[PDB]
RNA sequence: CCCAUGCGAGAGUAGGGAC
RNA sequence: UGCCGAUGGUAGUGUGGGG
């Protein structure tokens, strides 16, 4: 199972989600079901290596925000246009 | 082009539909 | 541009600064 750690996001916008990149992170998002949206922030090299195995696209993950699993699955994927970096992920709940 | 702050599409996604 | 349509991200951008 996949196991990644995230905090809520304090901020959102362009320039908060510029400044999780320029610090080695990147935002995404949990949505779905009757819950409202989670606005979260991930490791950025953590998650790279992850999603580098074909399963993280395919399997049920496990989310460990505050204190609490959440169970998702990835949705969609933005990389950067010329980086071999991710930019964001959307993550349906599961 | 970048930073701070405010504003924020187009496309797509979740979800919905008496079609 | 052919049904409605979030949230988040992206483009763009007002003000101030940097270059
Ligand atoms: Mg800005
Ligand atoms: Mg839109
Ligand atoms: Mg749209
Ligand atoms: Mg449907
Ligand atoms: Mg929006």
């Amino acid at each position: 199972m996949f196991t990644i750690n995230a905090e809520v996001r304090k901020e959102q916008g362009k320039g908060a989600s510029r400044r999780l990149r320029a610090a080695n992170k990147f935002p995404a998002i949990i949505y779905g079901g009757k819950e409202a949206p989670l606005a979260i922030e991930l490791d950025h090299d953590k998650v790279m290596n992850m999603q580098a195995k074909a399963e993280f696209y395919s399997e049920v993950l496990t989310i460990v925000v505050d204190g609490k699993e959440i169970k998702v699955k990835a949705q969609d994927v933005q990389r950067h246009p010329y980086k071999p970096k991710l930019q964001h992920i959307d993550f349906v709940r599961a």
